[PDB]
């Protein structure tokens, strides 16, 4: 990735941070896919999520081709998901949606799945060719028992707006989260050590 | 113990961000305690660093009531050790301790133990009276195989001088740490929930 044009399709900061601090240098092109894919027509929420990660890549891939006849040479996209009890959680799109979330959350164990895709462009013949590398990242977080009280501070502290479940492990998401259990990178939006194997493996 | 007078008897700047991210406002005064405690008299290596907090905590205790002759009403302190394979590694001396202690942590497990002491202070009959809450937290964290020549320029960084087994939790661009089983935030310095939920058993 040394002198290619690296592309990362996802406007959230936190995942922008980790690949900043890691050495990467690229562009930061928010996508236009909006996540409405079917969760119930995937058999594993770590499909559903890769498979959205490769839908942002890949439209942000596409526009960015037909815009000025260039292909950048790797587009990255993500998405973070968090799964309780089966249930499929996303960004809450509200308040109602958020102290839900964490009501849900509360007192259990649940699992963030990362869905990475590293798509490879190249243009031949007017069209943009694309080679996608899918995987993900799952990490167990547990919540303690949370009283309707915390719960409500921390809904409306802003933090659990764009962060998926609605909490971070970080900042005011440590008096909730009690431990987690595997890649904590993977947590925070970006499964670092997993990108850093699948790079060595699509090249070596 | 929102009306009282809150002092962090430690100057590692990521306790004092841990907490401040919490809402908790306070004060910040170094203990002059050494950790020169004698590990063999100790059974477990939590129990020398929850020790190690205490008397740190009953430092700054003293050393803030006999200059005012009124007791700070909480002290706060902590000590953060590293276990790997029963040894216990603390904070270096130079360089290349630190070196050290990152090239056995390297590829493989150890333990974080971080013990805390919050001491409730009162100086009412003209003395101080103190009364002192002891807990601790351990967090499983596997370190990747990394380079040398990554370590060592990690360690003309700076960056492990002032922590215990010489690193912190962003170290090489977040690719040090492989997984973390347990409490996040303990890894970094501070079990802020254990030290939430501390706080309402002391109260309620
Ligand atoms: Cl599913
Ligand atoms: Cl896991
Ligand atoms: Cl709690
Ligand atoms: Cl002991
Ligand atoms: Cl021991």
């Amino acid at each position: 990735l040394l002198h290619k044009r690296v592309v990362l399709a996802s406007a959230s900061p936190r995942r922008q941070e980790i690949l900043s601090n890691a050495g990467l240098r690229f562009e930061v092109v928010p996508s236009k896919f909006k996540e409405k894919l079917d969760k119930a027509s995937f058999a594993t929420p770590y499909g559903y999520a890769m498979e959205t990660a490769k839908q942002k890549a890949l439209e942000v891939a596409n526009r960015l081709y037909q815009k000025d006849l260039r292909a950048p040479d790797v587009v990255i996209g993500a998405d973070t998901i968090v799964t309780v009890g089966g249930l499929i959680l996303e960004k809450p799109v509200d308040k109602q949606d958020a102290y839900r979330m964490l009501s849900r959350l509360s007192g259990r164990e649940h699992s963030v799945f990362t869905g990475v895709a590293i798509v490879h462009c190249s243009s031949k013949d007017h069209q943009l060719d694309t080679r996608v590398s899918e995987f993900y990242e799952e990490t167990k977080v547990k919540f303690s028992e949370l009283s309707e009280e915390l719960l409500w501070e921390y809904v409306h502290s802003g933090e659990p707006m764009d962060k998926a479940g609605g909490y971070g492990i970080q900042a005011l998401g440590g008096m909730l989260v009690e431990s987690v259990h595997g890649d904590f990178l993977n947590v925070v939006g970006f499964p670092l050590n997993h990108f850093c194997k699948q790079l060595v493996k699509l090249y070596y």
